[PDB]
């Protein structure tokens, strides 16, 4: 897998954001995770966490997996990095997302993220509290 450039256009919520990618605006949905909706418990906190992570970053990159690069809604499906740190993993490690939506062929980082979930759950963090 390969990291590619993108720039932040706007934070949206815990697991979606609007990024400019190859010079075109796109909504990106984070692979392999599910944050609570803004309306739900921890929803606000997930949204804030992702917003802070991406807005503070000097360099945003997206990394596509081996499988489908856009979902049925036209959202990009990617792992997103903020100054080298994966947003997907960071949300899970903080208990602000669950590992979810693990589809065959877009699951390169599955085990990495499950390891982070186990640690967040062991620490009883946020969703796991
Ligand atoms: C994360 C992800 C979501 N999706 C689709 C599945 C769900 O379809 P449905 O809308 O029919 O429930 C939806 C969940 O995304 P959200 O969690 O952003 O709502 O996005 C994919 O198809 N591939 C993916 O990798
Ligand atoms: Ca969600």
């Amino acid at each position: 897998l390969h990291k590619e450039p993108a720039t932040l256009i706007k934070a949206i919520d815990g697991d979606t954001k609007k990024l400019m990618y190859k010079g075109q605006p796109m909504t990106f949905r984070l692979l392999l995770v599910d944050t609570p909706e803004f309306n739900e418990k921890y929803g606000p906190e997930a949204s804030a966490f992702t917003k802070k992570m991406v807005e503070n970053a000097k360099k945003i990159e997206v990394e596509f997996d081996k499988g489908q690069r856009t979902d049925k809604y036209g959202r990009g499906l990617a792992y997103a990095y903020a100054d080298g740190k994966m947003v997907n993993e960071a949300l899970v490690r903080q208990g602000l997302a669950k590992v979810a939506y693990v589809y065959k062929g877009n699951n390169t980082h599955e085990q990495l993220l499950r390891k982070a979930e186990a640690q967040a759950k062991k620490e009883k963090l946020n969703i796991w509290s």
